[PDB]
């Protein structure tokens, strides 16, 4: 019984309250939990940023060995990083109706250009799950990365494409220069996976 | 190659007005910024979740090959994974005047009971930029996963927080599994699973 953690019926979600409603929600869970030693936990409350979910698209051509990455300002990184623009996956929230799949598609015509031949999920995760509910769920879409340039985006979105191998965008995970959470996961696995995944698609 | 193309010169942040303020915080961030083509935005603004940044700690016993975890309900997790209980990295906000290693450290002792040898970055990153400033930065700890005194269930904090020690091939089978899908472990695990070769050699010669 390793890895076995406490489950859904361990925990009692007593309400949920909107705090603030505007382009996000904050939320206010309020719950009592199983202790480890036994017994209940009082009543404990958590804020909890609610930004629905979103997918993630890591475009990679198996031919070039190449990725496509997406450069935009994300004003939120201005107060920890060197720069608020920043080197990213194509990604979208994800409405009622929609797959992962549909958005990744979309977004990559809409951010970068490109056409989208095969996908293939890679992982799903929680962003900070201490304080939002968000999940993104990652493919890797196959593309043809000799298309891949220029200036896109719609709505004050301005998005540069920039084409690198697989290894330098890697080695940029390793230095720092790409350090937002699902360009590191979706480029860790892709140096973890690569080598079947060209085989695959070659 | 080149890399990114404007810097903080190329942004003027207008405002961050309040939108929620509590435990944590929501800001209104109101800012023009320098445009691929030429020029500047007009004025944009961005709802940004405030809640400080964090220091994250891998233990990994390099002897044994094995990775200390543990086991804490994180709530926000309820609506969309099979158990709010996540199997984590020890990890901890950060305050002013404290490094991520002083936390790192804290923490593993308050959450796992662990004393830590050497230590090495991994990587710091942002959670979700579009819409949170946090920021974590994880490190990789050396311990001897037989010393977690957390093992034993005892302290108050083992009312919260439960530890759990397995071997990297079953940390990292549980990534790929989606078992383990908190950005935090899973950024530590794969790099993990990258480096464990050589970082196993340096940590036991
Ligand atoms: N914080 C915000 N406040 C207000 N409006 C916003 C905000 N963020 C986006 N919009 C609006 O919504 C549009 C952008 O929508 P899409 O492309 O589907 O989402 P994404 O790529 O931003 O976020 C996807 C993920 O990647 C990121 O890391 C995020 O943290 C997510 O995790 C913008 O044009 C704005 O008009
Ligand atoms: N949503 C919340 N609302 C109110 N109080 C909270 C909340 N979350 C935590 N507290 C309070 O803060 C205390 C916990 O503080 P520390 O241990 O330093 O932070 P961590 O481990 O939670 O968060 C570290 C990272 O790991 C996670 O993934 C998070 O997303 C972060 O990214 C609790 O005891 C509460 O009193
Ligand atoms: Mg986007
Ligand atoms: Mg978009
Ligand atoms: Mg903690
Ligand atoms: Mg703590």
């Amino acid at each position: 019984q390793q890895g076995i953690t406490f489950s859904k019926n361990d925990v009692e979600i007593i309400a949920r309250e909107t705090l603030y409603r505007g382009f996000f929600s904050l939320d206010l869970y309020r719950f009592r939990h199983r202790l480890f030693n036994g017994g209940m936990s009082g009543e404990i409350t958590r804020e909890i940023f609610e930004r629905g979910h979103a997918a993630v698209l890591l475009p990679f051509d198996p031919v070039r060995d190449e990725v496509v990455l997406v450069e935009q300002i994300r004003i939120a990184a201005y107060d920890t990083s060197e720069s608020p623009w920043l080197l990213e996956m194509v990604a979208g929230m994800i409405e009622a109706g929609e797959t992962v799949e549909d958005v990744a598609r979309r977004e990559a015509l809409e951010e970068a250009g490109l056409e989208v031949g095969r996908t293939k999920p890679i992982l799903s995760y929680l962003a900070s799950p201490g304080g939002t509910s968000e999940r993104l769920s990652i493919l890797v879409g196959e593309v043809d990365a000799s298309t891949a340039k220029g200036i896109h985006g719609l709505e004050n979105e301005d998005i540069r494409v920039h084409v690198v191998s697989r290894e330098q965008a890697y080695q940029w995970v390793e230095e720092g220069k790409i350090d937002n959470a699902a360009s590191v996961i979706a480029l860790q696995w892709l140096q973890l996976h690569y080598h079947n995944l060209r085989n695959e698609w070659t």
